[PDB]
């Protein structure tokens, strides 16, 4: 299902260790999967996620909002990653055509091994027209 592509392509352990939550979100809200402790999502904050790609930098003052935590905006890319710190770990917002791809890393692991799974799985979804 989209399940599959939450557990084998996000959730799946580069060296050690793994992501700590993970999602596919349709830009509209609506989750394709998430992983077994992904927090469930204000409304709030997916409109902050989505009209930060349409506008960038319009999150920066408040920042990335996920399940309630607060996240300062670090270098994203231009209209397709968000990327956000808290202490040692964070999170990576990979937008698609329809979706959100959505990482949360706690240390050990790093916010390289991070965006490489979110960007990675994202730029896929893309290629399928999604």
């Amino acid at each position: 299902s989209w399940q599959v592509y939450v557990d084998e392509h996000l959730m799946c352990e580069i060296e050690g260790n793994h992501l700590t939550s993970a999602a596919i979100i349709g830009q509209d809200g609506s989750v394709w999967a998430q992983s077994q402790n992904f927090p469930q999502l204000k409304p709030e904050e997916v409109a902050g996620i989505v009209g930060d790609f349409a506008d960038p930098g319009t999150l920066a003052p408040t920042g990335l909002y996920i399940g309630g935590t607060k996240y300062m905006v670090i270098q994203g890319e231009p209209g397709a990653v968000i990327r956000g710190k808290k202490g040692p770990g964070g999170a990576t917002v990979k937008k698609t055509g329809m979706a959100l791809v959505i990482g949360i890393y706690d240390e050990p692991m790093t916010p390289g091994q991070c965006n490489m799974i979110v960007e990675r799985l994202g730029d896929y979804l893309i290629d399928q027209g999604l």
